[PDB]
């Protein structure tokens, strides 16, 4: 069948507004968390997050950006940016059926939801309301917010699996361009930064608490005193193209998506199985004869989270342990948009030959012991690489990626 | 590929709590809209909706649903009851890696968003918020709180489109079947019904606000005197499995999906092109060399939507209108849970020869003049039928379904 490649790519996280700046943060182990007064103010234990250093105002057309909430926000200027890396003029992607997007976040809009319960019972109503709140606080806000804007035609929706929710839009459309339906989609996905979403985790013990005085040291993926993952907001855009189609266009192309997997637990509400990730992996490795070079892991920086993805690693690999390093320690969690950030962090290792560390490991970890995680920037020339998104809810995507001659 | 049929069906609506009660409304056309003093003492313009009328107390176990919101609620209820109808028993669905579950909601739950941060600004906090609002808040809500208590192992995740949300899934599931990849995947979504998503439709105009005094009366699609939709709740699941698999097992087919269409209009944020859903049309009826005989429409109620469908439908049938109804006249929009629950609605249509009435209709549009629209419950031998879900983002997802040879 068709095969997907990747030839543009746009991000804006906690450790970069650009592929540049991100590049330069991942070879430093740079990490972008900061103290929260915000979250602190709300009466939350946890104060750090990967928050966006950029201010957004004015950088989308007012008269698109008014029914946008955050998460609308970093995905579209993750797009535009998409769009410029991949070489797509407007002619090449505007109103073309065989063009799509497929893009979501975990929550939508709790802030904007809220917003709105908060003004409905005020003195004013409906008119405190206003007409724009359905677009911001509705769980396809991304995807709609997005495909109006760029005139797109083809296929248009959100897909939502909590922390492997943008790693599922890009393996959904890569079976787009698998079933002949697509040329290109555009997937990924982006996420708000708020102490309305942020609270419910901390009401869980899901997030860090120990560290505030610190934020730099707070996520620690696979430490031997982690304590929970630290929330942070942005957005990632890939340009998932069939093959044929960017070859002849001369076409930038990253890498070609060789595998992904999806599957399900089946378990426990809020707490990873192990087999259910076991099963993700394997699937996505079905067919790939290239050795792993590589593993970005969903590493969420939690004391039980770690160890069942350690485990699953180990069931799969064996004595074939790949070269594993957890970007969240630098990134902080984001949420809807980790998946396609993870995935470009990924690609910017494969295409720049490193592997960027696993930091704050100040003891690791016993369950770790013998696995190849690395804690320094490596240069090294990587040809096949995963990364794995494992979800609340039970639901797993993992991407396999390989360099093309 | 492979072929995808539907062998069984559940549903939770305005206008029955089990496809029976369902069936009885649709033949006698039965209206499920009430008025609400919720909506009426929230301060909004619109005080009538299609509530769910069922007690739910007791019917999940403690530590299952403790976990959902109202979505998901009626997303579980309707799952259990397409299970049984489609004669699967643990053994052969449950630990199953071919085995999966795609349903979603358009807003995931306003309400326990809105409770975790009144909670949260309350004097207790993080107590005051419980660890529970994270699998209801999240847009994935419906499809984590049913993958794990019913034990699925293939694919899990939501997929969120507004008023095409259900749609899409299903679109989704008989992909999964035509891939190869699942033998099996439940289909469907979720709505709740509360003021707190409900005055955000009231603000942005698009509910109706001059019938208060005679609710059934309120939701009135094509009529010249429509005034916006009726917000209604609910949910909806189909077994969507691969055919062998069916006809190996005897399974009961009811009908065989051989069109999903899937476009965007790239145009405006909250109103239709017409553009996009000619395409949409056209492209599920692609390759189907049996005639549409019945179609139930987006009928949303609303001046400019109802409007923008019947030049589409005009545009893509034209001189040879199949019979339309909308049932939304009569059941409401549950938003997210519309695509699966009209999917349903046509599905009983097609499996009892008989079509269901588009009640409060005085006067027809000018707009529907070539077009066939069925005021009286009408008894036909019906075969291929066709269901439109067009929502707010410009995106669109049409389904046929057609009896099995
Ligand atoms: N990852
Ligand atoms: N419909």
């Amino acid at each position: 069948m068709k095969r997907a490649v990747i030839t543009g790519l746009g991000i804006v996280s906690s450790i970069g507004n650009n592929q540049q700046e991100v590049l330069a943060s991942l070879r430093e182990g740079r990490s972008g968390i900061t103290f929260s007064q915000e979250l602190k103010d709300s009466g939350m234990r946890s104060h750090v997050w990967g928050n966006v250093k950029l201010d957004t105002t004015g950088l989308i057309d007012r008269k698109v950006v008014r029914f946008m909430s955050d998460a609308s926000i970093y995905a579209f200027l993750s797009m535009e940016q998409a769009i410029a890396d991949a070489g797509l003029s407007p002619e090449a992607y505007q109103n073309n059926p065989r063009v799509g997007l497929i893009a979501g976040s975990g929550g939508g809009s709790p802030r904007f939801q809220v917003f709105g319960a908060d003004a409905m019972r005020g003195p004013r109503g409906l008119k405190a309301v206003g007409p724009y709140v359905v677009t911001k606080a509705m769980a396809s806000g991304v995807s709609a917010c997005l495909a109006t804007p760029f005139k797109i035609h083809g296929v248009n929706y959100s897909i939502s699996s909590a922390c492997a929710t943008s790693a599922h839009c890009i393996g959904n459309a890569v079976e787009q361009i698998q079933l002949g339906k697509q040329d290109i989609v555009f997937a990924g996905g982006g996420e708000e930064l708020c102490w309305e979403m942020a609270c419910e985790f901390d009401a869980m013990g899901a997030l860090s608490t120990k560290y505030n005085d610190t934020p730099e040291k707070a996520s620690r993926t696979y430490d031997a005193h982690r304590d929970g993952f630290v929330i942070a907001g942005g957005g990632g855009m890939v340009v998932v193209e069939e093959l044929e189609h960017a070859l002849a266009r001369g076409a930038h192309i990253y890498a070609e998506i060789v595998g992904y997997g999806a599957t399900s637990d089946g378990a426990d509400m809020v707490a990873p199985s192990g087999e259910g990730a076991v099963r993700c992996m394997k699937m996505a490795m079905h067919g790939v004869d290239t050795p792993i070079d590589y593993l970005n892991s969903q590493g969420t920086s939690t004391p039980v989270g770690d160890v069942k993805e350690l485990a699953a690693i180990r069931e799969v690999f064996g004595d074939k342990s790949p070269a594993i390093s957890a970007t969240k320690a630098m990134t902080g969690h984001s949420l809807g948009a980790a998946g396609v950030q993870e995935a470009i962090y990924s690609l910017l290792m494969l295409e720049h030959g490193f592997i960027a560390p696993s930091i704050n490991i100040e003891e690791l970890d016993e369950q770790a012991a013998g696995l190849n995680i690395v804690t320094e920037t490596t240069d090294r020339e990587l040809t096949t690489v995963m990364s794995n998104s494992f979800g609340f809810g039970g639901t797993n995507a993992t991407l396999v990626m390989r360099k093309l001659k």
